[PDB]
C-alpha cells in the first residue's frame, strides 16, 4: 500500500524510511534517475514541480513533512494527547529549518561555506540538547516518553551532521546518547546496517 | 487562554490572527520592539531564537506552523479524516515554501528581484488554483468541506501577493472567488477591516 517515489539517494527521504522500517511496514521504493527527471513530464505532473512522490493507496502525497505527519497520525507517532503533539510539531519545524540550512551548503556552497556552517553548528544543535534536557533528563525521546515521527527526522538530522562534522555532538552529551540508543533499536539498526539504506548516498551531488 | 508574542508588523502573525478572529477566540498582543529584541534577552530565551511566541495555558510554542497546526487541531480545523488532514498539510507546507521565497524577496533582494520573482508567480500560484479545481469546483474551502488552518494561511499569502503584483489572480478564477468569499466571512471581514490589522505594516521594512 505505500509507495516511495524519489531520486536514488538518502536526502529527503532517510527518516521516513527509518519510521516506516522502525515500525515493521512495507513499502515499495520508485526510483527516479537524473535523465527520466530532466526530460520533465513527471516534474510537471508533481504538484510543487518536486520529489519526493508518496503513495498510500490512492492517496498521492508531496512535501517530506506532510509524508511524516501523515504516518506519525496513521502509525501513532504524534505525542500522547494534543499538547505532546504540538511539541512534536514543534522540534520537527525546527528539524526542518536546520535541513533546509544544510541542504543549501550541500547543493549551493558546500567547499567555500563549510568552514562557517560547522562554526554556527553548535547554536543550531543546541535547541535540541535543551528540549532532551528538558524531557526526563534526555533519556527516552524528544517529546514524551514513546517515539513520534519527529524522533526519526531528527535522528536523520544528527547522523548526515555527524558525518559532515565528526564530533560535532561531542558537545552534546544528550544528543549523542540519544543517537546510539535510537540506533540500537532492533528494526532499526538491522535497517540503518543494510544495503538499502549503506550503498544509497546522502545527497546526490556526492557531497558530504 | 492565548498570548501572541511578536513584533509589531502582520509578518507571520497575520494567517493565526485570521484563524482566531473568524473563530471567535479572544487573544493577547504582547508587543515586542526592534530595541526589546536587539537588548538580546528574549531572543536568547525563545527556542530557536526566533518570535512568534504562543502561549496557550500552560503551553508555550514558537513556529507559527506549529501555532497554526495547534490551533487546528484543538479547534477542529483540520480537515475531516486522516485523508484530509495530509492534504492540508500538504497545502500548508506548500504554502510555507513560497512564503519563504516572498520573506527572501522582500528582506535581501527586493529591487534588483522583484521582476523575476512576479514572472515566476503564475507558476508558484498555479497548484492551488489546481488545488481548488479538484475539490468540489473550488466551492468550498482549500480541502475538504470545512475550513482548516490551511486556509487562513492560504489566504493571507495571497492578499500579500495581491500588494506586491496587483493583479496576480486575475489569470486564476478559483483563487481569485476563493479570496472574495473567504475575506466575505462576517468575523473575519470585521477583523480584516479593523485597525490592529490594517494599521500594521505587512513586513518589518516597510517593503510590500
Ligand atoms: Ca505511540
Ligand atoms: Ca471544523
Ligand atoms: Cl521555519
Ligand atoms: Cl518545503
Amino acid at each position: 500500500p505505500y509507495t516511495v517515489v524519489y531520486f536514488p539517494v538518502r536526502g529527503r527521504c532517510a527518516a521516513l524510511r527509518m519510521l516506516l522500517a522502525d515500525q515493521g511496514q512495507s513499502w515499495k521504493e520508485e526510483v527516479v534517475t537524473v535523465e527520466t527527471w530532466q526530460e520533465g513530464s513527471l516534474k510537471a505532473s508533481c504538484l510543487y514541480g518536486q520529489l519526493p512522490k508518496f503513495q498510500d493507496g490512492d492517496l498521492t502525497l508531496y512535501q517530506s513533512n506532510t509524508i511524516l505527519r501523515h504516518l506519525g497520525r496513521t502509525l501513532g507517532l504524534y505525542g500522547k494527547d494534543q499538547q505532546e503533539a504540538a511539541l512534536v510539531d514543534m522540534v520537527n519545524d525546527g528539524v526542518e529549518d536546520l535541513r533546509c540550512k544544510y541542504i543549501s551548503l550541500i547543493v549551493t556552497n558546500y567547499e567555500a561555506g563549510k568552514d562557517d556552517y560547522v562554526k554556527a553548528l553548535p547554536g543550531q544543535l543546541k535547541p535540541f540538547e535543551t528540549l532532551l534536557s528538558q524531557n526526563q533528563g534526555g533519556k527516552t525521546f524528544i517529546v514524551g516518553d514513546q517515539i513520534s515521527f519527529a524522533d526519526y527526522n531528527l535522528l536523520d538530522l544528527l547522523l548526515i551532521h555527524e558525518v559532515l562534522a565528526p564530533g560535532c555532538l561531542d558537545a552534546f552529551p544528550l544528543l549523542s546518547a540519544y543517537v546510539g540508543r535510537l540506533s540500537a533499536r532492533p528494526k532499526l539498526k538491522a535497517f540503518l546496517a543494510s544495503p538499502e539504506y549503506v550503498n544509497l548516498p546522502i545527497n546526490g551531488n556526492g557531497k558530504q
